[PDB]
């Protein structure tokens, strides 16, 4: 304060200039100054002046070493200049979105900046240069740079701004509240409040999100990127390398990535202020003479400079996540414009699944790279400028310090890539298990209709046990991610202290280096343990951008192949010298073809299969490339692919397909195609969802849908490529009569047809034959009838939060003896760490007057033995918790499965089995291995934060009052976030998939999308469907920030109230305890924002356990073993069946199926049940095996009831032929005997009796032959022969046949009936009536009427009585 004390003229000015002036920017609202690059320069030069105002500040702090404490006004005024011009930069950025033609105050700002500088300048311009050479070199260079930059600021402020052209108040949806938001309210992210309130008192549905801001509508961002890629042309203005996606991607985000480097720089280069004020405070309290206001100022400025660096960081993640989302959109939308205009040979070259995999992967790989990408230059600058401080403050003993972190990184990458093969590439066991789960789910019926369930229980338990034995070795080595985060700080401190002590004996320890080091390492190791993730994402994203660049350099034949301007009059379809080839390396399918077609007539193309008929239509659409020839298409086009294309939406727009709904015309098209017959089946009618979403409409129906689309779209030329392949003749003829032919609606259309039919030919106006891709004849049908030349060839040829109870339940799964040995053991480890630190504190203070310094050889020792325990009593937690997790997964899966098979048939009847299949796939993988590490890290961060909040308390025992707000505010903000972020996570996960589902539907229908020139009006459906994703992924990004302003505010009030309370009790403390209490208070604002990044992430994964508890306790009601009351065995041979008024229904509350049925059956009595087909005799078959339980009456077999026996002993003594013979996927060994209890000779003998011995003998392995999924690789007759072989093996004395003639071939049905007559002559046989011809043979027959018996009699006598049996026998034409 000698001559430059006046430098405070500008600063305080702002603190009165800002508020009063700011109101002028609020009374007038919009303004919207346009951004000229002069504004960008005005911004960035402020940042440069800021960095020099940092350089002089750390030159002032350099005085800390070499002897003196800094002079009073040296470490205050540069740091107020460097916050005032930060405010200047922020105000520039804010008026960038305002409307001031000129400031009127910032002008005075710069004027006074020059005024307060020239007078000091005039006093040293000649008083320091001619006197010598030194002239306070750094302090003078600072003035020189400041002078140059302020002169630039003045000359840039001499300008004037353009007229506001402010705005027009267009619409009032929910606007994205960054526009129309005060500067002070867009700094603390406070404008999000008005939604976080509504995210906790209400549910959120899509209509209540932000209406996305006008900059990004997914088509003003893909426009820029696509144009930049266009700038990568051949560049008319070396090695062929012209394609360069990276250059064009970089050249369109400079204004959003170099604005996001003037924040990370300011932040990290600013965060090194706290580890210097800490040394200042420690040095202060060590001196009991300095006035207390010095300490108060240092504390109150520590808080400010540790908050304003926490507000130019949590205001940087916003700008570096919005850019990630902009990547994820700009690529998802430029991958699309190419996917619409590919050449179908390229589509042949790959699979549509991987064309999708260019999204959800390789394009979602970005936005997972943007947060880390900026770290490339931060990692050195946050190291080489943080190694300097330690090497300046602990001597060259920090070599080992950072060396341990550097060594850790490869040893944290190796045992993270070992999992990339030992934990994901060994999960083919999971795929086999889920395929087996789908195998035993689809077909559970037949498996339950008789025995063999426990065999499959064991056969899935084997793979479960194997894969869990694997995981025992796959989570044990997942305890190297807790080792880092809760042993690297302590261990590196131990190593560096040990080396520093034992390098020389005359460099004694003291607080102002040990504690500043232990607090500066904390700053060092956040942007150093997130380095392995960077080095992995760079690899797995450079592998991705390579593939994206590859897929974007392909072939497009759109520009011109079939011109549409000049057409010969009187002709509509004309080709001259038409040569068409599918691929340049393929033979030419069509050779110099010359086809001319008139206007409005009918033309068809005939010939052998694939001789050019399935290629001409492709060539006409311009899809197929041409070597020579001229084609002239006139007007609109319609095209019906052989493989119908159906959009995953409602049928009405699947037929409307983007045109105005004409009602009468729409129903005319619907009725002409005769879709009404199918339409009546649809529940929602024309508004029913269609496609992958729901019912798999038959190709014979989807072809009708596509034809209706074509005819409604009333184009002028129709192309038909075998549109009646699965459409039956009786309906196809009417389709042609009402639509295609001149008698149809399309009389005045230039229709073209590709056919394999015959009766369609005679009424055709014009026929062209084709063969070998070369035309051979042409003309009207009679011209080809009499010739019988080329035509003869084909003439002959053809939501609330989870309740706490669930958590306890999970603990019960882990085992209380373990889950009570973890929380206790973490308490132990926290005690060990807090003891180690409070021991280091008592080590530091000893050096003040220690007259026996040899004691320093002891403390260090016990330090190791006080933290190695903590470095070993957390491994005993992580290993034990991994073991508990795998054990809990084992027990939970065992219970879920072991209970689900036993569930009654009704459950699988009502449940859409695929939902059961999502479990064993997703809702148990989550429980298995993405919930135990989450437990580890949650329960680990919690005990890392309790250690801090207890150590600060124990060090400075007086700030107990302040912890009450520091808890109530924290829990309040955590509750609000846990509501809103969870809601948004759900609402974004819901809408993520429909993007990918809308893709994989346009690549396949690439050709169908064209030929209606609807491609252009089809991106506007793609981009709106990613806009509906973005508007639920922006607020998530600005809801994970508004938390970290209500957290990194508490985590800094705890720094203010640690330092200030240390100062207020200076006389009662020592430097060691204060260094401890401040060094860990500075560290808590990270270990307390890391305890919400997971305590609100586990809340979205514990739900899995919830589901695995809802899919249980489902009334097994199937006691298989009642051994105390076994029936006497060996009662097939008696073979007596006796119903006694047995009354049964499907479910309690459902209709009554059977009504007091009674019967009298003896051994060998072949009996069939007759009645009305569809009455539910299958229900009676199910009752025989107790699939449905009676409410009255019972079934007595040989004097033995069915309700007093275990289910398996019951079902084992019977024999069934299921109506659908299923074939378990795999060998024939288990498909005949999963238990393998029947010898090879018996099985071969029975297969000989099965009359499939020839086919299996022809097979190489015979019984070891592999069966495809659902037994698809064997013929139908083979399936029935397999099921009857299954029946033959067991060979009981009771048979009950079940409708083996649903849609089963008769040629093998004769064999089945003959066999079951032959070998089953000594067994009681039931039979369900699907045919009256073959039931005229059994000795006796049951007559049944939906639950009431009529008689037991022979068919010869039943027709004589002239009853229902006779009526139905006569209705079949047999009497
Ligand atoms: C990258 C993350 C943010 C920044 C942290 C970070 C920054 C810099 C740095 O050098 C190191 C680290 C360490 C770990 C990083 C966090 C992991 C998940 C999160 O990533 C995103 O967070 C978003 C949000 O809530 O804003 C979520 O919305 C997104 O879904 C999520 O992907
Ligand atoms: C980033 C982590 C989760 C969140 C914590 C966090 C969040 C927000 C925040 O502001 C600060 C911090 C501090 C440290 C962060 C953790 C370190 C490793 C972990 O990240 C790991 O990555 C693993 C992988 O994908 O291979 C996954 O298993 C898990 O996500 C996890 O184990």
């Amino acid at each position: 304060f000698q001559n430059s004390l006046l430098a405070w003229v500008p600063c305080i000015y702002l603190w009165v200039a800002l508020p009063c002036y700011l109101l002028y920017l609020r009374h007038h609202c919009r303004g919207y100054i346009i951004l000229s690059h002069l504004s960008k320069l005005k911004m960035v030069l402020g940042v440069l002046l800021w960095c020099v105002s940092w350089a002089d500040l750390f030159y002032s702090f350099h005085g800390l070493v070499h002897g003196r404490a800094p002079a009073p006004v040296f470490f205050v005024t540069p740091l107020v200049v460097g916050v005032t011009m930060l405010l200047a930069t922020l105000l520039i950025q804010y008026e960038r979105l305002q409307g001031v033609q000129s400031s009127g105050v910032l002008i005075i700002f710069w004027f006074l900046c020059v005024v307060c500088a020239i007078v000091p300048f005039r006093s040293k311009i000649l008083l320091a240069k001619a006197e010598g050479e030194i002239s306070d070199p750094f302090r003078f260079t600072t003035f020189y740079i400041h002078f140059a930059l302020v002169l630039s600021a003045l000359i840039l402020a001499c300008f004037r701004e353009k007229p506001p052209f402010f705005s027009a108040k267009n619409v009032d949806p929910n606007p994205y509240p960054e526009t129309s938001a005060g500067f002070l309210s867009r700094l603390f992210f406070w404008w999000f409040t008005k939604m976080a309130i509504y995210g906790y008192r209400h549910p959120l549905e899509e209509k209540d999100l932000w209406s996305l801001k006008e900059e990004d509508r997914s088509q003003m961002v893909v426009q820029q990127l696509l144009e930049a890629w266009r700038k990568q042309e051949k560049q008319t203005a070396p090695r062929p390398r012209k394609p360069s996606f990276l250059k064009a991607l970089l050249a369109t985000f400079g204004s959003s990535f170099l604005i996001s480097a003037c924040f990370k720089l300011i932040q990290d280069l600013l965060s090194f202020i706290n580890p210097q004020l800490l040394s200042i405070l420690i040095r202060f309290i060590s001196n009991p003479m300095a006035p207390s206001w010095w300490g108060f100022l240092v504390a109150g400025l520590m808080f400010l400079c540790s908050m304003m660096q926490s507000l130019i960081l949590q205001h940087y993640y916003h700008y570096i996540f919005v850019t990630g989302v902009k990547f994820r959109t700009g690529i998802m939308g430029v991958i699309y414009r190419k996917a619409l205009v590919i050449t179908n040979s390229v589509k042949r070259a790959s699979t549509v699944g991987e064309i999708v995999n260019l999204m959800s992967v390789d394009a979602q790989r970005f936005m997972d790279l943007a947060p880390f990408l900026n770290l490339l230059w931060s990692a050195p600058l946050q190291i080489i400028l943080a190694i300097y401080f330690l090497w300046q403050n602990l001597g060259p003993s920090v070599l080992a310090g950072v060396a341990f972190m550097v060594l850790l990184i490869p040893l944290n990458g190796a045992v993270a890539v070992k999992m990339r093969a030992f934990q994901v590439k060994q999960m083919k066991l999971k795929d086999s298990r889920i395929k087996l789960m789908s195998e035993i789910l689809n077909g559970i019926k037949v498996l339950k209709l008789y025995a063999w369930e426990p065999s499959f229980l064991k056969q899935v338990e084997g793979i479960r046990q194997g894969e869990l034995q694997l995981l025992r070795t796959a989570a044990y080595l997942h305890t190297t991610t807790t080792f880092t985060w809760m042993c690297s700080p302590f261990l590196v401190t131990l190593i560096t202290l040990w080396v520093y002590v034992y390098v020389d004996p005359n460099n004694v320890l003291d607080a102002e280096k040990a504690f500043v080091s232990v607090s500066l390492f904390n700053i060092l190791r956040l942007p150093l343990n997130m380095l392995p993730q960077l080095i992995s994402n760079l690899t797995q994203a450079s592998v991705s951008l390579k593939r994206i660049q590859q897929f974007l350099s392909q072939e497009e034949l759109d520009p011109q192949s079939v011109e549409r301007k000049t057409i010969s009059p009187g002709y509509a379809i004309t080709i001259h010298s038409g040569t068409f080839t599918w691929a340049q390396d393929l033979p030419p399918t069509l050779h110099s073809l010359d086809i001319q077609v008139p206007k409005g007539a009918l033309v068809a193309v005939v010939g052998p299969v694939g001789c050019g008929k399935s290629s001409l239509v492709s060539a006409l659409l311009g899809e197929m490339e041409k070597l020579e020839g001229k084609v002239h298409m006139k007007g609109s086009v319609a095209y019906v692919p052989q493989q119908a294309w159906i959009q995953n939406c409602t049928l009405q727009e699947n037929v409307l397909f983007g045109k105005a709904l004409n009602p009468k015309r729409y129903q005319q098209t619907l009725e002409a195609c005769a879709l009404l017959a199918d339409l009546e089946m649809l529940p929602g009618g024309d508004q029913t969802e269609i496609g992958e979403k729901g019912i798999n409409l038959s190709g014979g129906q989807r072809q009708r849908v596509s034809l209706a689309r074509a005819v409604y779209s009333d184009a002028d030329i129709f192309l038909l490529d075998d549109p009646l392949s699965a459409v039956d003749s009786h309906v196809a003829k009417h389709i042609f009569d009402h639509v295609i032919g001149p008698e149809g609606v399309l009389a005045g259309k230039t229709r073209v047809l590709v056919t394999h039919g015959i009766s369609f030919l005679p009424q055709t106006d014009f026929i062209i034959v084709l063969a070998d891709g070369q035309v051979s004849e042409m003309g009207p049908y009679p011209a080809l009838l009499q010739r019988n030349g080329s035509f003869a060839n084909f003439l002959c040829n053809y939501i609330g939060t989870v309740e706490l109870s669930v958590f306890w339940d999970y603990a019960k799964a882990v085992g209380l003896c373990t889950t009570l040995a973890i929380c206790l053991l973490y308490v132990g480890q926290s005690a060990a760490a807090i003891g180690a630190n409070v021991w280091l504190s008592a080590w530091t203070n000893d050096a003040m007057a220690d007259s026996r310094q040899n004691n320093t050889s002891l403390r260090l020792g016990v330090y190791a033995a006080l933290g190695i325990l903590q470095g070993f009593l957390v491994m005993l937690a992580a290993m034990a918790m991994a073991a508990g997790g795998i054990q809990a997964a084992r027990v939970l899966h065992q219970a879920l499965l072991h209970n689900k098979i036993r569930s009654p048939q009704s459950f699988f009847d009502t449940t859409p089995s695929g939902r059961i299949l999502n479990c064993f796939s997703k809702d148990i993988y989550v429980v298995d291995e993405v919930l135990a590490p989450v437990i580890l890290m949650l329960l680990n961060s919690f005990f890392n934060a309790i250690s801090t909040l207890v150590v600060i308390m124990a060090s400075t025992p007086l700030f107990t009052v302040v912890i009450l707000p520091l808890a109530v505010l924290y829990t309040l903000v955590q509750r609000f976030y846990a509501a809103t972020s969870r809601q948004l996570k759900r609402l974004e996960s819901v809408s993520r998939s429909p993007i990918y589902s809308h893709f994989s539907e346009t690549v396949t229908g690439a050709s169908v999308i064209r030929a209606y020139n609807r491609s252009r009006d089809f991106e506007i459906i793609s981009d709106t469907k990613v806009d509906a994703n973005q508007r639920s992924c922006y607020p998530y990004i600005i809801s994970n920030r508004w938390l970290s302003i209500g957290v990194e505010f508490v985590g800094n009030c705890v720094v203010l109230f640690a330092a200030l309370f240390a100062v207020i009790g200076r006389s009662s403390l020592n430097p060691g305890l204060v260094g401890l209490s401040v060094s860990y208070s500075l560290q808590v604002t990270f270990a307390l924002n890391w305890m919400i990044r997971m305590m609100s992430d586990l809340e979205s994964n514990i739900v899995a356990v919830e589901r695995v508890k809802e899919y249980s306790k489902t009334e097994t009601e199937a006691p298989w073993v009642v051994e105390g009351s076994r029936p006497p065995e060996g009662w097939p041979p008696r073979g007596e069946v006796e119903f006694r008024n047995y009354s049964v229904r499907y479910r309690p509350g459902l209709d009554l199926v059977l009504r007091d049925l009674s019967l009298h059956v003896h051994g060998g009595e072949k009996v069939g049940i007759v009645g009305r087909t569809g009455a539910g005799k299958s229900s009676m078959t199910l009752c025989l095996f107790r699939i449905l339980e009676a409410a009255k009456g019972e079934i007595r077999i040989d004097g033995l009831n069915v309700a007093d026996i275990g289910l398996h002993d019951l079902r084992s003594q019977l024999t069934i032929i299921p109506q659908d013979p299923i074939l378990f996927s795999g060998t024939l060994r288990m498909n005949l005997d999963p238990f393998g209890s029947y010898s090879e000779e018996d099985i071969w003998w029975a297969l000989e009796l099965s009359h499939l011995h020839t086919f299996v003998s022809s097979q190489p392995a015979g019984l070891d032959f592999q069966c495809s999924e659902g037994g698809e690789n064997l013929s139908v007759g083979q399936r029935q022969l397999v099921c009857l072989a299954r029946a033959l093996l067991r060979k009981s004395r009771i048979l009950v046949l079940d409708e083996a003639t649903a849609a089963i071939d008769l040629e093998t049905d004769n064999l089945i009936q003959a066999t079951i007559r032959t070998q089953f002559d000594t067994c009681t046989v039931l039979t369900i009536a699907h045919r009256l011809n073959t039931i005229m043979d059994y000795t006796r027959v049951l007559v049944l009427d939906k639950g009431v018996v009529a008689e037991f009699d022979s068919p010869a006598n039943l027709i004589a009585a002239r009853g229902i049996f006779y009526g139905m026998a006569r209705d079949a034409g047999l009497a």
